[PDB]
């Protein structure tokens, strides 16, 4: 029978949902994509009902929004993945078919040239420079307990200055050197456009958002279908996903053609 794939209404989701569909069709299934079906719980409730068979979720989103679990003091990638896999199965029979290989986290970003010059790769590397750096922050992230205050508590430093600004011209602000550090999503195409580097949250101040294919419980008992999905296991790292999003956002390529090119290059299709 047809396999209907859900998606949330943005770039990465359009690309991955079409990717899964193309791979399934190459392997004998008929597939349909519902692009931009809705948000997290629109998709998840659809998945429980079998109105869709699968979609791409993120571990931290499942932990916080689907399962509504109490946040830990420090966030560990593996522990959150484990609690989400166990929690989705226990609650609704939903199966984690595959980790895709990338994270779409809220992270700290700096200019790449500056990071390269100073050997900076992770958030703890900023401590030495923090009293020289300007942080650019929307007001909510600077004030709320699990934003800037959490980073400061976990990492034990403060910046020279905090400039309040809304996200619309924030990449412009870091490019123009108004600020030196901003919060950014790790797969945002603008991180490539504006030549920034994402920093590793090495002490776990912020949640992890590992991309996972999740599947209706009964759909998941089809071992042929599961085997096809596992062909994407660990296939797409964060750098790659960001580059695919760039194709969509900057190069104006369509989601299906982005997805198709990738699978063809990998030898998964043709
Ligand atoms: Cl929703
Ligand atoms: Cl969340
Ligand atoms: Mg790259």
């Amino acid at each position: 029978e047809r396999v209907v794939i859900g998606s949330k209404p943005f770039n990465e989701q359009y690309i991955l949902a079409n990717m899964i569909a193309i791979l399934l069709e190459e392997n004998g299934y008929k597939a349909e994509v519902k692009e931009g079906l809705g948000g997290t719980l629109v998709n998840y409730e659809a998945l429980k009902r079998n109105d869709i068979q699968l979609y791409v979720e993120y571990t931290g989103t499942a932990y916080n929004v689907i399962l509504r679990k109490q946040p830990p003091e420090l966030w560990d990638q593996q522990y959150i993945f484990d609690e989400v896999k166990k929690g989705l199965l226990e609650a609704d029979g939903v199966v984690v078919a595959a980790k895709l290989g990338f994270r779409d986290d809220y992270a700290l970003a700096v200019r790449a040239d500056w990071a390269e010059e100073n050997g900076v790769e992770k958030i703890s590397d900023l401590a030495e420079f923090a009293d020289q750096l300007v942080f650019g922050s929307d007001p909510e992230f600077a004030s709320r307990p699990d934003g800037l205050p959490q980073i400061k508590k976990v990492y034990g430093f403060e910046f020279k200055e905090v400039k309040q600004m809304e996200p619309t011209l924030m990449y412009e602000a870091i490019k123009n050197k108004q600020v030196d550090v901003i919060p950014a999503y790790t797969t945002d195409s603008r991180v490539d456009l504006f030549n920034l580097k994402i920093l590793e949250d090495d002490k776990g101040a912020l949640p992890p958002y590992d991309a996972i294919i999740i599947v209706n419980g009964n759909t998941a008992k089809d071992e042929k279908l599961i085997s096809v999905l596992k062909l994407l296991e660990d296939r797409i790292d964060t750098d790659t996903m960001r580059a695919l999003n760039y194709q969509y956002d900057v190069e104006k390529k369509d989601a299906r053609e982005i997805a198709m090119s990738f699978l063809k290059e990998q030898g998964l299709v043709k």
